[PDB]
Parts: structure tokens; sequence; C-alpha cells
RNA sequence: CGGAACUGAGGCCAUGAUUAAGAGGGACGGCCGGGGGCAUUCGUAUUGCGCCGCUAGAGGUGAAAUUCUUGGACCGGCGCA
């Protein structure tokens, strides 16, 4: 029961927190507070070499 | 009689001081300014430290490595110095 307030229109908010720069890129979904995290992901966990 | 030193009272002179620098000094009035010294309050950032959460990479390069990394890095969060 993940957000059991079932109305099929009650949208559930989060925040994303993109940290972009050179040599990296992060995507860090969290709740409204930034205290609880949901699947932080990067660019280095997908490609093979370090210059891409 | 001359010229010496000294002391007293008087009338006379149209009776005596050049102006005030587009030279300067000082005074006075209202302002002006990241001018100078002493004490005072504020700011985000950085670095470290503590506690919480999820997860394998993070840095840095033209490209790499030295280096940090499940004994929990980098990211996010609240505090403190």
């Amino acid at each position: 029961s993940l957000g059991p307030q079932v109305a099929e229109g009650e949208n559930v908010f989060g925040v994303c927190h993109i940290f972009a720069s050179f040599n990296d890129t992060f995507v860090h979904v969290t709740d409204l507070s930034g205290k609880e995290t949901i699947c932080r992901v990067t660019g280095g966990m997908k490609v093979k070499a370090d210059r891409d």
C-alpha cells in the first residue's frame, strides 16, 4: 500500500535534485524533505569508459 | 655775547599710515566624498566534526593514472566550530 490515498487523480509529489557538471551527472529523487531517498542514479554506472 | 649737557610751559603743519592683485595665509556658513584611525554588527561559501537515509562507484583528464572507496566514499538532510 504505497500511498494508499487512492483517487486516481491525487498526484504524489517528490523532488528530483539534478546535479549536473562536467565528468558526471546525478539524478537523486527524494520526498518533499530531502531526508528520504529513492534510487539515486548516475552516468558512470551505465557507460564503460571514463571519458563519456 | 657763542656752544655745549639738562630741564619747563606753548601757538604753528590741510598736522604723519598708498591701495587691496582673476598673488597668498587665516576666520565664517551650508554641504561633499569606496579619504584616515579605533571599537562594533551581518552575509553566503569553504574545510572539519556529529547524527539520519539510499546505494557502488567518486575525482581528474585531450586521454589516463597517482588518490578516495561496503571499516559505507560521492549525493541529499539538520546542527555545531
